């Protein structure tokens, strides 16, 4: 059975599909960026313009402000002349000087504002030009990226062509494997993979226990090494302390020297014992990580064999039932032979549910094909899956054989009230499950193959048209 060659080439052309999809993404977003840049340069330009306008507004206010004060000086002189035909003469002379010096003020303020307008106008000139440039820039960047994208999508359509053909061949392979080797053939292969699953699972369980205990051993040897090294450290202390004190002081002389010898002896003794315990901790750590490496390696083989077992379970079921896609009788016509004959399909738990669900999610994106799907995967319509076809596919992974009809799937398992549904349950719609089926995924979302034109997708649970009960198979 050369499934695995096409399965591999399929999956590698799907790897190429996603290369090109991210590449297209990079270009598409490139345009999005310089679109952002353009709209912000435009906002900069319009803001520099409203700054220039603000400048002319106060410059004109300064104009007519100065002219209002000039005309008050004017009416002051007019009053003076008419009043030329004593305390008040003094204070009105002082008022006129106040007005003249105020006008001096407003004068130099207006010159400053004239320079402010010169610069606000130049700033708007500049950043308007900046926006003209960046505008044409991104129109041209769009031209380039639209053309390059059109290239990418030509490549993408040929890749998906290849992909549809390869999937179509994989369906051929699954059929030849299970439709060909009759029941007892897949039965033997299945019993083999189920046995290898239980054994490699037990083996991995043993490598995990020993890795845990070797890790405990690494810990004990490491701590003992550290203790012995600390006693070596205290020897260093007490030796330099003895050294300093004898440096700072006949028979008394021999007593000092003997204590120095005893100090050095204790030091090298605790030091050698520290070196020994630390090389021992190093061995214990090399063993603890050789054993952690084997625990990981054996756990990989454990779930590898667990998976190969689940698919061989799906294959037994597939070889157990007729093609639920054609009509031509796949049985003999003259009473002159004797075939295999297919089973009859018409009217812990947590780990089990997750295996089924992985199978349905693995088909996310597969196109709809009326009547498509079996225990081995998608099939040609009357390639893809239809709603009740997908559920049939998923539960065969845990050896649950379902009919390729919603109304009949509703008769299997246990009828739970819709309000207590949980992950793994079958949600049905239509009277007596005559219209549609989906798998509850938990957390108020479900996976389904819904209607013509929709790929296998995850959608929120729908309450309109729901049957009165859900069905729980595991």
């Amino acid at each position: 059975g050369e499934v695995a060659r096409l399965a591999g080439s399929l999956s590698s052309t799907d790897a190429e599909i996603n290369r090109v999809e991210l590449e297209m993404g990079a270009l598409r977003e490139e345009v999005n960026k310089s679109l952002v840049d353009l709209h912000d340069a435009q906002a900069i330009a319009e803001q520099a313009r409203q700054d220039a306008l603000a400048a002319k507004k106060d410059l004109d206010d300064s104009q007519a402000q100065i002219e209002a004060a000039q005309e008050r000086l004017d009416e002051i002189s007019r009053a003076a002349y008419r009043q030329n035909g004593q305390t008040y003469l003094r204070t009105s002379a002082e008022k006129q000087q106040a007005a003249v010096e105020e006008l001096d003020r407003l004068r130099t303020e207006n010159a400053n504002k004239e320079s402010v307008l010169r610069q606000a106008r130049i700033v708007a000139e500049q950043r308007e030009a900046e926006a003209v440039e960046k505008q044409v820039q991104t129109e041209a960047a769009i031209a380039a990226n639209s053309e390059q994208l059109n290239v990418l999508t030509n490549n993408r359509s040929t890749l998906v062509a290849q992909r549809d053909g390869a999937e179509r061949n994989l369906a051929i392979a699954r059929a030849q494997a299970d439709n060909l080797q009759g029941q007892r053939a897949e039965y033997e292969e299945f019993q083999q993979a189920e046995q290898a699953r239980i054994q490699a699972e037990a083996e991995a369980q043993a490598a995990a226990e020993e890795k845990r205990r070797a890790d405990e051993a690494a810990a004990q040897a490491a701590a003992e090494a550290q203790e012995a090294a600390q006693q070596a450290q205290a020897a260093e202390e007490a030796q330099a302390a003895q050294a300093a004190e004898t440096a700072q002081a006949a028979e008394t002389q021999a007593a000092q020297a003997a204590q120095a010898q005893a100090e050095a002896n204790d030091r090298a003794a605790a030091q050698q014992r520290a070196a020994e315990a630390q090389a021992a901790a190093e061995q214990a750590q090399r063993e603890a990580d050789a054993q952690a490496a084997n625990d990981a390696q054996a756990q990989a083989l454990r779930e590898q064999a667990l998976t190969a077992a689940s698919i061989a379970a799906a294959a037994l079921i597939a070889a157990s039932q007729s093609s639920h896609a054609t009509t031509q009788n796949p049985y003999p016509t003259d009473e002159d032979a004797d075939p295999t004959d297919i089973a009859d399909i018409q009217g812990d738990r947590s780990a089990q549910i997750e295996t089924v669900i992985a199978r349905a999610m693995s088909q996310l994106g597969v196109q709809y094909a009326w009547g498509g799907g079996n225990a081995n995967g998608p099939t040609l319509g009357i390639v893809g899956f239809d709603c009740s076809g997908l559920t049939l596919y998923a539960f065969a992974g845990v050896g649950i054989s379902l009919p390729h009809y919603t109304g009949y799937q509703y008769q299997h398992g246990t009828k739970v009230s819709p309000s207590e549904m949980q992950r793994g349950d079958l949600i049905f719609y239509g009277p007596g499950a005559s219209q549609h089926v989906a798998i509850y995924l938990g957390d108020g979302q479900m996976i389904e193959a819904p209607n013509s034109g929709s790929v296998v997708k995850i959608s929120p649970v729908r309450w309109s048209g729901m049957t009165e009960s859900v069905v729980r198979l595991i």
